[PDB]
């Protein structure tokens, strides 16, 4: 009955797998509008229009640090744009603007007959993700655009941890041993500041700052949680409610918190 539900009923194994049900292709954005560079990942056989997610790297970093999310999310039925920023040294506010410019360009390409994503995107259903500075940028994007349907930043950092205005469903990945953006001064104060939204905090046991980046050894769990979150909140897909809201029975999680996630009659 859900017009946004795509794909077969999920299982833990199907969400832990390297690839979801849909075939993925990608292209690099040929004239980036308001950001440095971009790659668009998209499903070729999703069976209806899908939401779009824009993902931003951290300071000094480029698409290669966040690139694993592209096929992982697109293969479950999302259009995903990974960007390079105008400068590798851009700050979170600028990263947010560039993230939203990337979503804008995905909307443009959805209306561009030569684009592979022509007519594939539901431009009313968008999400934001990132790493560190780009994670802070994702939270800024959510604060400034409450019609975004989900946010899932990783190891976030901003100069202000107070994101009390965010009403967007927000999953925060964190890394237990992060020495760049320590959990106790960054990710956790950010999480604690949000009292208005569905939210979740997932800390990877023993993880360094890069514990959710490309090449991490926890792609089964992190990918399951990221996809489940985006499915539940971008698609309103309650087949994913358990996976989205559950505390993982995993030694790969050192700290789990969630609020306002489960539905109550
Ligand atoms: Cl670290
Ligand atoms: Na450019």
């Amino acid at each position: 009955t859900n017009p946004y539900a795509r794909g077969p009923n999920p299982t833990a194994a199907s969400l832990e797998a390297s690839a979801g049900p849909f075939t993925v292709r990608s292209f690099t954005v040929s004239r980036p509008s308001g950001y440095g560079a971009g790659t668009v990942y998209y499903p070729t056989n999703a069976g209806g229009t899908v939401g779009a997610i824009a993902i931003v790297p951290g300071y000094t970093a480029r698409q290669s640090s966040i690139k694993w999310w592209g096929p992982r999310l697109a293969s479950h039925g999302f259009v995903v744009i990974t960007i390079d920023t105008n400068s590798t040294l851009d700050q979170p506010s600028s990263r947010s603007s560039q993230q939203m410019a990337a979503l804008r360009q995905v909307a443009s390409l959805n209306g561009t007959s030569s684009s592979p994503i022509y007519g594939k995107v539901d431009t009313a259903r968008m999400g934001v993700m990132g790493f560190s500075m780009g994670g802070g940028g994702s939270l800024i994007s959510a604060a400034n655009n409450p019609s975004l349907k989900a946010a899932a930043p990783q190891a976030p950092w901003d100069s202000s941890t107070n994101f009390s205005s965010v009403t967007v469903p927000t999953l925060i990945f964190a890394c237990e041993n992060d020495s760049i953006a320590p959990v106790n001064s960054s990710a956790l104060p950010i999480y604690d500041s949000m009292s208005r939204n569905a939210k979740q905090f997932l800390e990877i046991n023993g993880g360094s700052h890069s514990c959710a980046n490309s090449g991490n050894s926890n792609q089964a769990l992190i990918g399951k949680k990221g996809v489940a979150w985006m499915k539940r909140f971008m698609d309103n897909d309650t087949r994913y409610s358990t996976f989205a809201c559950e505390n993982p029975n995993s030694t790969r999680v050192s700290d789990f918190r969630t609020a306002n996630c489960s539905h109550h009659h």
